[PDB]
């Protein structure tokens, strides 16, 4: 949501999964019942284009079965020359989603967000929101 959001100008792009019925866009409709979902071996990963420079001040993910999560960012004008932002494990709930809050800053025109593991063969991702603002 909030950045990441495509009604906000905001692209998933480069999926390693792109099962019809879960597409990556619907990682940022702002919708938490939808969700792209792996269908491959790992790692997996997609990363989200701003279309525009921001700072991020908070990150929070939705998703189901991901074990490890590394996140990665760059500044350049196209999705390359990332660096490791954030390694996080997270953990299983039986019958509940993830709910995950990742509160750290950074400049950004593009994240990139690896799903190392995960708890089952494979896992989800409903929803990625950035909290921000754009710089000009
Ligand atoms: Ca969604
Ligand atoms: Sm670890």
């Amino acid at each position: 949501i909030d950045l990441c959001l495509s009604s906000e100008g905001s692209e998933v792009i480069l999926a390693t999964s792109s099962d019809e019925k879960h597409p990556p866009e619907n990682i940022i409709d702002g919708n938490p019942e939808t969700f792209w979902t792996t269908t491959g071996m790992f790692p997996q990963e997609f990363i989200i284009c701003f279309h525009k420079h921001v700072r991020i001040e908070r990150l929070v993910i939705q998703s189901y079965f991901v074990q490890t999560l590394k996140i990665e960012k760059s500044t350049s004008k196209e999705p390359v020359d990332f660096e490791q932002w954030i390694e996080k494990d997270l953990v299983h709930t039986e019958g509940q989603l993830q709910n995950e809050e990742i509160v750290a800053h950074g400049s950004a025109t593009y994240l990139r967000f690896i799903i190392v593991s995960a708890f089952d063969h494979f896992a989800s991702v409903h929803s990625v929101s950035a909290e921000g603002t754009v710089v000009s």
